[PDB]
């Protein structure tokens, strides 16, 4: 089974927040060049994840997209507070290949529809933040501070059931740690759903992905790890691929 | 609290009387089959209301019971024939979330704290069926046309310490009618209780629900309305959220899917 390794950058006004340590580009924390950066060094997906909270957040996301979608080849993925089939149709006819919605989802299921009826269900990411809650998993909005009381597996099967391509299994168990994926978050979900699973948060070393994969994840995102070189890409790449994990390095 | 708003099923003999305009249903005037359909377009709570008569007939309703609450993802509230906490005890072991009395809690006002002690107070639905007589708002029993001589600013209090889950309020000044809720008894009511208080009777457009919402209603409750097609409950649900009120979005479009059968 083939796996995916993608690299998400944080963003604000236009820039990646706490930028990157790749002291070879011209603009350590321009969110393009950090981009094309990644392409080239084997990142497989992109996930630009803005956090503005500007009047300007709408403009700046589709002025990124579009300049984004010029210099770069790799399915690229706009998400952070996007709320409504407008939104997201405006983010993909301007370049973006998918797009990826968590609160406006959780409150409105629908919009998975409306999005996948027009774009196809390849075009629609949900991002599920989730969180052991008195021995449950349960979902979290509004970037992981609001206990929605609903759980973890009603949710996965309803994503499906309304369109969605694929799901960023996001555990806030793991928020900021290094200790590795929440694997058994993974294990958890994934004889629920049949759509690619994306894990996210924990990464601290090659041997996590590895970890992750074993769990049953289709894909592995991660971001600070990257960013700070903890981890090197390619050299993760090599490390899966020696140990019998289906990564694409035909690539050049 | 997010605003809440409940379709009422009226029934006779396991049919929802004088049906539904939903044409798409294979039975327009099955209740499971309705019911179940409402819950997956929008409406947040169903009331099942039989008027039904007969006693040998009160076992075929408890089947109903169990067929929507096995069918249903929502919460059940049944009422009609409930005089006492034997039938009341049966319904919500059948399946019932809520039972809904009227007549019979105004006949015996213990009969709500006996279901609430078995049950909790959420299963506890008292509806007030309230007019203006003389200029005071007075308490109707059997179907709006006994005056009780009860003031409704003193049943409402005592139906919360009784230990009610929440006071349906009935407007039979507004029945028949599609000039809107009344507004001004709820208003009334509002300081009273700390109670949800579901406003019942009037509603005729999608601004009447506005209008209640403003009044201090927690949930609006319809009926023909809606099986009439009078206020599509998608629309309703929209436009409340359109003009900021917090509304339930979660079960819009649940019967939808992204392909194109055509």
């Amino acid at each position: 089974l083939a796996k995916r390794i993608d690299a998400a950058l944080i963003l604000k006004d236009g820039r990646v927040v706490k930028g990157s340590n790749f002291e070879n580009l011209r603009d350590s924390g321009d969110p393009v060049e950090l981009g094309k950066f990644y392409s080239e060094i084997g990142i497989d997906e992109l996930s630009f994840w803005d956090i503005t909270a500007s009047v300007e957040k709408r403009k700046t996301m589709l002025e990124l997209v579009e300049k984004v979608a010029e210099q770069i080849d790799i399915p690229i993925t706009v998400g952070g507070g996007i709320y409504d089939f407008e939104t997201a149709s405006e983010l993909i006819l301007r370049g973006a290949d998918k797009v990826e919605i968590n609160t406006a989802a959780v409150e409105n299921p629908s919009l998975i529809t409306q999005i996948a009826q027009t774009f196809g269900s390849q075009a629609v990411v949900v991002y599920i933040a989730a969180k052991r809650v008195d021995g449950e998993f349960m979902v979290f909005t509004y970037s992981g501070t609001k206990n929605t009381g609903i759980l973890l597996r009603d949710w996965v099967v309803e994503v499906e059931k309304r369109g969605a391509g694929e799901i960023v299994l996001g555990s806030i168990d793991r928020l900021g740690t290094k200790s590795g994926y929440d694997t058994e978050m993974i294990r958890f979900v994934r004889p629920l759903t049949t759509l690619p699973i994306i894990a996210h948060r924990g990464a601290g070393k090659t041997e996590h992905f590895l970890e992750a994969f074993l769990a049953g994840a289709d894909a592995a995102k991660a971001d600070s790890v990257f960013h700070s070189r903890e981890i090197d890409v390619r050299e993760l790449k090599e490390y899966l691929k020696k140990h019998g994990v289906n990564v694409r390095l035909e690539g050049l």
